[PDB]
């Protein structure tokens, strides 16, 4: 296992520092994640991942679904996570055109959307190269913070939750189905799910307002979406809140058929 090397030494002293898990706890998080969004356990593989799923967003790239921008999606997290890369790389004013140069991408920021003039096997390729890249990594995990855990974290604190379990059910109901907005987002199901202090029980509701809406068509194909809550309440009912020395737990929660 040895989850550390699945980061970086600076991405680790930053997810430690601001959500208080370690490299096990987030490694343990990530498996969970990535069963249901890409039906694989080995998530590193996913640092470079780049794919145009031919749903007008542009290309989907990285770990948490970050698009380039298309006429579907004219607010992407694709140029923030190239400004991100830009900076871990040094730049003094960092940007998403100067991520591009120095991967030598034909693209530029055209509005709020990243315009690529490569073939998708050039600019797919050439992500693919960064899966083991440490500024990327740690661009990746930035950029993944303030998208979805940052404010999943805060939810949690806010409760006076803390727990592995806690903080990475929420990331995963952000990731899936939104921060906030309407009431099937994170933020909407919390105001749904009661004031419990108790973090077991709250999580308990809070897992059973979600199963109501997670198979939803556009956020999984059911019962994928029951299934990948399932793995979350599993733990809790296990009472495996911590996330540390799981690893044949994991394998049994994630023993499951996508479709």
């Amino acid at each position: 296992a040895s989850p550390d090397d699945n980061f970086s030494p600076e991405t680790l002293q930053f997810l430690r520092n601001n959500t208080g898990l370690d490299g096990e706890q987030w490694n343990n998080i990530m498996k969970l994640i990535n069963k249901p969004e890409q039906d694989d356990l080995n998530w590193i593989k996913y640092y470079g991942y780049c794919e145009d799923i031919e749903d007008e967003r542009g290309y989907t790239i990285g770990l948490f679904g970050a698009t380039t921008g298309g006429s579907r999606d004219t607010h992407p997290d694709g140029p923030d996570l190239f400004k991100a890369y830009d900076a871990a790389k040094g730049a003094s004013n960092p940007s998403a055109d100067g991520a591009l140069k120095r991967l030598g991408i034909n693209g530029k920021m055209k509005g709020s959307i990243l315009e690529i003039k490569d073939s998708e096997k050039v600019f797919c390729g050439k992500i693919k190269k960064l899966q083991n890249d440490a500024a990327w990594r740690k661009a990746m995990w930035e950029t993944f913070y303030n998208v979805y855990i940052r404010y999943s974290v805060e939810q949690a604190r806010q409760r006076g939750f803390t727990s592995a379990v806690t903080i990475g059910s929420f990331v995963d109901t952000a990731l899936n189905q939104g921060a906030t907005g309407g009431s099937d987002t994170l933020q909407g199901l919390l105001a749904r799910s009661g004031s419990s202090s108790n973090e077991k029980t709250f999580m308990k509701n809070f897992h059973a307002k979600r199963t109501l809406v997670v198979d939803t068509n556009k956020y999984n194909k059911p019962p994928n979406g029951k299934n990948r809550v399932k793995q979350w309440d599993t733990l809790v009912d296990m009472g495996k809140m911590n996330l540390k020395n799981v690893d044949s737990e994991i394998a049994q929660v994630t023993d499951w058929e996508m479709k």
